[PDB]
Parts: C-alpha cells; sequence; structure tokens
C-alpha cells in the first residue's frame, strides 16, 4: 500500500532526447526514427519573441544552421520544415533507441509524465496534469524548452505534450507532438493570461476511491448526493460538475471499495463546505486532483 | 520557475531490472556486473516469514533453483551468496546495460528516487526520503519487494536502498545495498513499529526557500530567531532540532534569496505556532519536508 505521485519509467524517453541549436538558441529536441522534433522558437533571437515572423525567420534558415548532437555525436540535417509551432528535422540516420510511439493529444483533466531536459540531457521526471484552462504546472527553467510529456501502455510511449513556454504567472503552456498549442497560447512573448483554472472533480474523487484503499477513511460520512445537488457545490468552489460519464469511469473503484459514486460526492462536498479541520488525506493537506481514475487503478494493482 | 517533486531520470536503473524466481516467490533483483542483487526472502514461502532461519532455509538451495529473467533472457546462476539480508548471485554474463555505479549507505533526512517494480518489469518512479525513524513512505504492491532507491551525480548511479518490507502500519523498510536494514527492522513477518517520526527541519527550511524564490512569499515576516530559541519551538512540534551543520547547508539558499537562515527560522517559528490560515506553500497546504537544500539548489539550477 501508500500512495505517491508516480511518474512513469523515463528510459524510452531518455534515448530520444538530443540538443538542437539554431545561431545563439539551444533548446531540447525529440528524436524518433529519422526525424526530431523541437519548439519552433528555436529559430528566434530573445528580441524576436515580442512578436516573431516564424515564416520570414526560417527562410534565412537551412539544414546546415541547426546543429543536432545526441549526447556526443552530431546528426546530420538532410530536411526542415515547420508543422504549427514545431520544426521537424529530418536527419540522415533512424534513433536506434526509438521506443513504440504514439502522437496523441490528451483531454484537459488527464494526467502525463514529463522528462525535464537541459542541453538535451535529462534532469528529472515528474507527474503532470493538464490543467481544464490547458495550462500546466511544471518546473521548468531557461533551456528546458522542447522536454516532453508522455504516457506509457505496456511498450508503446504515447507522446503528447512539448514545452514551449512560461506565462508571466509562472504557469506553463505547450503544444502536443503535431505543433498545436493547447489553449488559446500563442508562441510569442506577449500578456497571455490562463482562464479560470477549475479542480478536476472526476480526479479528486479517485484519489479519495485511492485514501479509503489504502487506510484513511476519517472524511466517509452517513450522507448520499445527487449529480444536480452536487454540483451546486462544485459550482460555488470552482470544481468541474459531473457527468454520468465520470460516475461511469468511477465504476472500478466504487465496485472495489463498495462506496458508491454519490455517497463518496456527498463525502466531498462535506469536505468542501467544512474543510480538513486540520487533518490529512493521504499525507495531502488539501485535495489532490492530478491522479485520474485510471491513475489509481493503476497505481492500486502494479500494471508495468 | 515552478516545484516539483521531482525524480531522477530511471533510464540507467530500468536497465538493471530482472526478475528472480525461488520456489513459488517472484520478486524483482537489480543486476550490476556479472550480479544479481535481491532481497534474501526470495527463498521463503508466506508461512517461513514469521521466523525463518535463513542460513537454514538457503541450505536447501542451489543455483539452479533461482530463475534469474531479464525481460524475455534466461541468466545463468553460477554463485549464490548472503550477504546480511540481500542475496548475490553471480552470473555467467555482465549486465551491458550497467552503468557507473556506487553502493552508498544515506543518512536519515536525505532524499532518493524509488523506481517501484513488478516481475523484474518497472511501473514508476517517484521521489522519497529516509525518515528520521528510518522508514520510507513508499508505494509498494505485493511483487515490489527488491525494487531499489538511488540518486545520481551526471553518469554514476548511488544506489542507497532495496525494498524489503511494508511493516504493519503501512510503512515501509528496507536495506542499503550491503543487505543492512535502515534502522531497527528485520526481515521477518513481526509486531514492528517505527519510532516517533520527527520532520525533517533542514527541508523545510531549504523548501522555504525554494517558495521563495518562486514567487509565494506571503510567510515571510519582520522577525528573527536564534538556533536555541527556535529549538524548543521545534521540539514542541516534534521537529529535528537545528544544527550549525544545518545552517551551513542552508548557505547558499541564504545567499541568493538574501534572507538570513535565521530570519527564515522565525518564519517557520511563526507558520509552526499559527498554521497556515488556509493559504498554500508551493501548491502544498503543509509543510513539506522531503526536499533537501541540495535538491532545491539542483532544481532551482537545472542540474542534469
Ligand atoms: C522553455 C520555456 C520556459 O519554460 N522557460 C524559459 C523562459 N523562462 C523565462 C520566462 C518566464 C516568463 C516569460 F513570460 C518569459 C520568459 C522561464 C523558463
Ligand atoms: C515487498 C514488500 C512489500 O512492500 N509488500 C509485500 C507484502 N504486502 C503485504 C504486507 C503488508 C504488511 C505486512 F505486515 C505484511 C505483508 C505489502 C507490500
Amino acid at each position: 500500500s501508500g500512495f505517491r505521485k508516480m511518474a512513469f519509467p523515463s528510459g524510452k524517453v531518455e534515448g530520444c532526447m538530443v540538443q538542437v541549436t539554431c545561431g545563439t538558441t539551444t533548446l531540447n529536441g525529440l528524436w524518433l526514427d529519422d526525424v526530431v522534433y523541437c519548439p519552433r522558437h528555436v529559430i528566434c533571437t530573445s528580441e524576436d519573441m515580442l512578436n516573431p515572423n516564424y515564416e520570414d525567420l526560417l527562410i534565412r534558415k537551412s539544414n546546415h544552421n541547426f546543429l543536432v548532437q545526441a549526447g556526443n555525436v552530431q546528426l546530420r540535417v538532410i530536411g526542415h520544415s515547420m508543422q504549427n509551432c514545431v520544426l521537424k528535422l529530418k536527419v540522415d540516420t533512424a534513433n536506434p533507441k526509438t521506443p513504440k510511439y504514439k502522437f496523441v493529444r490528451i483531454q484537459p483533466g488527464q494526467t502525463f509524465s514529463v522528462l525535464a531536459c537541459y542541453n538535451g540531457s535529462p534532469s528529472g521526471v515528474y507527474q503532470c496534469a493538464m490543467r481544464p484552462n490547458f495550462t500546466i504546472k511544471g518546473s521548468f527553467l531557461n533551456g528546458s524548452c522542447g522536454s516532453v510529456g508522455f504516457n506509457i501502455d505496456y511498450d508503446c510511449v504515447s507522446f503528447c505534450y512539448m514545452h514551449h513556454m512560461e506565462l508571466p504567472t509562472g504557469v506553463h503552456a505547450g503544444t502536443d507532438l503535431e505543433g498545436n498549442f493547447y489553449g488559446p497560447f500563442v508562441d510569442r512573448q506577449t500578456a497571455q493570461a490562463a482562464g479560470t483554472d477549475t479542480t478536476i472533480t472526476v480526479n479528486v474523487l479517485a484519489w479519495l476511491y485511492a485514501a479509503v484503499i489504502n487506510g484513511d477513511r476519517w472524511f466517509l460520512n452517513r450522507f448520499t448526493t445527487t449529480l444536480n445537488d452536487f454540483n451546486l457545490v462544485a459550482m460555488k468552489y470552482n470544481y468541474e460538475p459531473l457527468t454520468q460519464d465520470h460516475v461511469d469511469i468511477l465504476g472500478p473503484l466504487s465496485a472495489q471499495t463498495g462506496i458508491a459514486v454519490l455517497d463518496m460526492c456527498a463525502s466531498l462536498k462535506e469536505l468542501l463546505q467544512n474543510g480538513m479541520n486540520g487533518r490529512t488525506i493521504l499525507g495531502s493537506a488539501l485535495l489532490e486532483d492530478e491522479f485520474t481514475p485510471f491513475d489509481v487503478v493503476r497505481q492500486c494493482s502494479g500494471v508495468t
């Protein structure tokens, strides 16, 4: 037992990390097959970021201007092209360490692991969630752009995120592997404020089920509620409204613990209205929302 | 910016994970060079764990009785021996994926990454701290024994932990890579209660410095304190007493932020005596103690 914010093993992603340099700017790239994926702002100078015309800037660039280094070995660039906000650099060698992979665009409320990188070298790994307002709350310093988010299904890596920027608010924004930003964010150094970030209700409930499984039961009560009644409370406390689909994904956890989804909603309702009263749940003093129902099942069963 | 419970990239450790089977019991092993390291209770049947005589049990075992599988390939066992609570199985092949490594015995209050494994396959990675009472608060299900804790210094993996057991309290105990348990724990299914777990004071202060660096400054106050005055408060709240050595390791963070170590102690004192008043620090509603001063510097500078 025990419950931790657990990341996927980062090994398959580490072997794909490269360093991409264009002029004075250096950031991370993702090498899969004979292609290196990186944020298009690698062609920008800090000055350009106020309002870059990426098409005009990329015209001044040739294959030899993109230096791609994998550890200590230089990759030869035979092609370059821009797809939305990412650059695709075709190299002459397929990555021998390319794992089975997919490029997927995750839904808000879903979770993923981030392998933070600097100069193409990995520094650490952590679990993240795509917030409902399409930002992530990561840990990224200068040179971390190009670091990727992923999920792993046995041997297949599903890449879902590429880090592009930190907003003036300290929150993070980026793209899927097709170069499309999550949310309304643009790859420009401008005033960009994230919308109201709601709490992911289905993840809080799934984490409450995880607490019941692992011993923490103080928050359970003699009450029940309905989807409409719970949602009045969820709206007051800036929680996502719960749907029948959310109820259904909670099915496995409801069945294992024997606590009805609406009964757990009544426990959540009382915690929202009364707080924790100085108590903790799974070592946290607040309601955790970065564990999906799938994450809880996986951790409580030991899927490798 | 941003601050996360970040684990080391687990790649170098993934390539060392194997599956060790002895009779009906299967757990994880660590393959470095021509040796496989695993918990000695792999020779036990669930019945034996009440009071196992490991020397007597190991006499009934031969090299052919230890089945060691690395993914899909079987390793040939040419030697076996027990060193404290770990078994060392000499195999006929050096692990081609062995990284540069050390075996180190960490101090209480230090942190490490755990690569949780089942049947020799990695499921996830998380950051842990060796508690002052020598237990860890992990996430381990049946079949996770043999999973290891480590730290990484550029290319050298320092293994510090091997998981051996969950106490009836749900907390975890294990050994260093020489088979010596951290704390008073024995590899036996008996009543074993961890001592009083104190909060790691130097890590809370280092995490407070991390909050100041990353924007959260509400907790800073117009007060200061002394080592003796602070320690009266730390003793009341079951915090480790602060020493001049703790003050000195906080030197880099004190210098970067310009906030004197004793001034930050006065902020910590007020948080202990008054709580958070419903506020948060780095997304946490309690005082985090699983980030060492070294972890904070590393994350705030981007060491790969
Ligand atoms: C790779 C993008 C990223 O996360 N960082 C690089 C730039 N950093 C500074 C920054 C912060 C906020 C801004 F509005 C612009 C630049 C932060 C880390
Ligand atoms: C590898 C040891 C471990 O963490 N586990 C295996 C046994 N599990 C059950 C257990 C719990 C508490 C006990 F006192 C004995 C056995 C938990 C996970």
